[PDB]
This record gives structure tokens, C-alpha cells and sequence, in this order.
């Protein structure tokens, strides 16, 4: 879980987050989001089958965890998708393994 805010923040550095539902979903269609964080507390769960979907053609828990780990200080989030990463070692070797 500690693996996934270090690389937020390298995607905030080098300027590449698709942050919140629609845009999500524009980067998804597209070969640009090379990995998708979601949720799994939501309303409908129609969201969440969306997203998988698309994935198929990570999970994790809670909206307000991924709003802070976002860029807003806190709206709820829903769904991040990272474009360009920014950097590599250190945790995004053991997330990306994983």
C-alpha cells in the first residue's frame, strides 16, 4: 500500500495523472494509462464494472484515501489512472513485480 504514493507523487512531479471518472475512462481508451488505480467502497458498483472491463478488454479501498493520495488539499476520487510514471527503483520495483 506504501508502494503506491511514491509513485503518485513522481506522476505529479513529471506531470501525467488522469484523475477522476471521465478522464479515467478517456485515458483508458487510448493506450496511454498504463496502470489503473480504482476503488472498491462506491455507489452502484456499475463504476467498478466499468472499470474492470476496461482493464480487461489494482482495486484497493475507499475514495477519500485515493483523493489524498491525489492532488486536492479532499474531494472524493473514485478512480486515478497514471500516464508517464516519471522515475524508476526503490518501491515501483516491488509494486509493478507484485
Amino acid at each position: 500500500v506504501t508502494a503506491i504514493q511514491k509513485v503518485i507523487k513522481n506522476a505529479h512531479v513529471h506531470d501525467g495523472l488522469k484523475i477522476g471518472i471521465r478522464e479515467v475512462i478517456k485515458s483508458i481508451e487510448s493506450q496511454e494509462a498504463k496502470v489503473c488505480f480504482l476503488s472498491d467502497v462506491c455507489s452502484e458498483p456499475a463504476y467498478k464494472k466499468l472499470i474492470t472491463t476496461l482493464c480487461a478488454e489494482m482495486v484497493q479501498n475507499d475514495s477519500k484515501d485515493l483523493g489524498h493520495w491525489a492532488g486536492l488539499f479532499i474531494i472524493g476520487a473514485s478512480s486515478v489512472a497514471v500516464v508517464d510514471f516519471g522515475e524508476d527503483s526503490a518501491e515501483k520495483d516491488f509494486l509493478l513485480s507484485q
